[PDB]
């Protein structure tokens, strides 16, 4: 995946597009969405970075950040979204594709989405 | 959300029916699915966690977990019966930060940038084949 | 009483129903009524938390609280009411129903309601 | 509020008339109405003490305080007369904590909150008959 | 297993309906049935309790409790009230031990064995009627 | 109860016959029902023990045990000659604590409470399905 600019659908089913930003020191990868006026502190953040197993590990660590912020009217408090798959080396990549499947039909299940858009606790 | 048991989609987009197994004493509520062999001993699970802010504290912490083991069956060399062995573990770990003093809208909007941010194909390679931006 | 959702009467006697939210690790209730954007710092509370008699005590502690904040155009203040009743366990429930009717008619009565919504000392 | 005997109503309904007893030195203001028996020894009470707050303190603290006392007629083996002794006590006790900044309002719609909550059937189970939520 | 009302049969097929009390800090889960007299000082309960294992100990811990407590109305001499007291109470402990390996097959008869056994004759004489096997 | 082999029912409602093994030194009861092969080593067992109160102590403790082994037969490598070996068990252990001094009828209901308990699907799946109440 050559860095390059994603689009990604909000709410509303618009589509927001993010434009690579930054490949980090450690191997993070930045993209920005700014906002209309083009204020940093307002844009949307989102960061993939993957971390290799070393010294005969079998696990992999793979992150992925969505941070929304919100201005406040000149400093701006967000909401974030942090997602880490531990996936091991022997796995066959069936398990990791039902695995993501499974974490976005849950997401997109009404009684968890509920656990997150209206911080309701389960009972 | 009254604890149900939920129906999740896998890479078939089949159905998969986690019930609920347990409400922790933390507050960890735990769904189950049992593996193919009718034994427990491995099992696909989903976590759901929320923390409350303390002193005023700006940030609510709501952690969602779907745990994944491959399980293997070992029976000893000439034996009648064999037993069941967690072979190995992938795990989908996910910890909103929300803010107290936020709306609704911006959480809605964050939960649905998360979900296509997974549907993409650039950022499902990512996950699914193990490959770094460059 | 399984935990559901419960509609509450304002001083506009309009209707404002509380979602069940949390079960918590002692045993406290938690009910919230969102506010129209959703903001959780806006929300209505309402806690109920009973505790059972223990080493041979004769009482039973069950506990009410309902709080109303007020937003300040990003931080709130918060006005509470708080209830703990004391109830013997050899009581006859004839006792504890007319002490909860005793209490109500307390709230009705003008003089004592003065006491709350004006913060008038008695005189 | 001038001090004035109040009528509250018991289970059945019935008027029960409070009449003022003693304005405490601290700000506490006590309503009585006797037992059965026309002894005082113990009796329904109702006490109101509001606290203005100090050093432009946020906080009024205004308390409510209904006990409820049965109590029991004692007659030694073979005697002529009785002394009444307090068996035991139900009580209920509110602290409203309210700021002084808010508006009337707010206060208002949170006593009526704290009212229809005491008439709900559900919360009505928690005082009266000691179930717990779950 | 929701926590629901469970209705359960006595001795002569009455109904007997245990509503949930609470959820125990260690998940021991109450239900439990009023005695003959409005008060809630000794009643009837069944406790519930599912323990994990820990580290993949082979062993889960069921349990099932049972307690039928006898009430007794003592009111003291010339005293105007009455009090009650636990008299004694009878208990039914049960502990199932399940190897977390069997498939709910072998779980579904030891259930059907131990009520099959409780619903015996011979081996119901030994709790009804204290009698030892001979 | 005099010793008889009593015929229980499993999940199948099939019958299954356990024939008397041993009168204990302690009053132990053994009934035993063997394994699939002629083998003797594993066998579902259920013991039936009741306790006489000492010093005249309220309590009678009447105990039982219904224990369902799941065995393997274990061939070593080149060897002519298996021999069989305890794989795993599955145990229900039951202790009735019942008071010297209430009669049969609340024996008699607390043996149907318990029955009926382990009849009902919610108390059953805790024990089956090894699912915590929520
Ligand atoms: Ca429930």
């Amino acid at each position: 995946p050559a860095l390059k600019p994603i689009t990604l659908t909000d709410h509303s089913s618009a589509d927001v597009i993010f434009t690579p930003t930054q490949i980090d020191k450690n191997g993070v990868a930045y993209f920005r969405h700014l906002q209309a006026n083009g204020k940093p502190i307002g844009a949307y953040t989102v960061s993939s970075h993957v971390k290799e197993p070393g010294t005969n590990g079998d696990v992999f660590r793979v992150k992925l950040f969505v941070n929304v912020p919100e201005v406040a009217t000149e400093i701006a408090r967000t909401n974030r979204a942090q997602v880490e798959f531990i996936l091991p080396a022997q796995s066959a990549a069936t398990v990791r594709e039902d695995l993501v499947a499974l974490l976005a039909s849950a997401l997109a299940d009404t009684a968890i989405k509920s656990t997150i858009v209206n911080v309701e606790h389960f009972y």
